């Protein structure tokens, strides 16, 4: 096990404990999580996962592209894109109750509700508090109580 | 269009079609294969594959800054990396017999051998004689019937 493998394994685990305060308008059965745009660190999430409520994870890739993506999506996970592929996946999300995390996350101003930061001893995030307001889905605000 | 699924499972075999034009100097028991930065299109790839003659190939993702990637790598599959981060990478692979290709083509350019090209109907490569020729192993210049035959409609 080399530590991209345990940082994926981390990430995982982060994730998870994110999605336990986060709460949808109609709770499906089944979680939908879509890994979008080249990652490094997305191996775990895409093997599937359940939550500690007992709801199963699962999880697909899907394109850059994709016009779906808001309705395919309950959790989305963003990997590397640029500037005009970005706005073009928000646009999909604009309306849609969806949480979005990105695997990179620098300053984390624009875009996803949530940027993980996985170099390091350990993983962090932080939080984009106006992302999170028009995100469609509500956010338990203990949750900023678990990052940076 | 095509899916990211579909997409995936061609890249698996256009590098199982390249592998065969490629000759390392002292040929391993395993060959193994090194994903290195974020990548859509490894998936396959990360699932191990087996070559014509039953060599295995073995895959894994290794961090952009090991040091060691020449060392514990025959191939490298190189994903999005900055310009310093592909400085390191192609610095760690100096001197050692290493096949890379790269999921962009893009990077064509900067080191890597060969650069696939993803988009639309069909999976296309290009390649450098420059990296090809400072790479340690040995290509049978056939390969480019396979981007030939792929730019194809
Ligand atoms: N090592 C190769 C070098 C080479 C010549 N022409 C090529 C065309 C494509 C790829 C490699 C080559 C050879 O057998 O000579």
């Amino acid at each position: 096990r080399t530590s991209i493998e345990q940082r994926s394994n981390a990430v995982s685990q982060v994730l998870l404990g994110i999605f336990s305060y986060v709460r949808w308008p109609k709770e499906p059965a089944v979680l939908q999580l879509c890994v979008v745009g080249p990652t490094e660190y997305a191996d775990g999430l895409l093997r599937g996962m359940v939550q500690a409520n007992g709801r199963r994870v699962h999880a697909e890739r899907r394109a850059v592209d994709n016009p779906d993506l808001g309705t395919l999506c309950n959790v989305i996970y963003l990997g590397v894109v640029d500037e005009r592929e970005r706005q073009q996946v928000f646009r999909s999300l604009a309306g849609h109750p969806v949480l979005s995390i990105s695997e990179r996350g620098t300053e984390c101003s624009v875009g996803s509700m949530f940027c993980l930061n996985v170099g390091g001893p350990r993983i962090t995030f932080e939080a984009n508090l106006d992302s999170i307001a028009r995100s469609g889905v509500r956010v338990h605000p203990s949750v900023l109580k678990l990052a940076r």
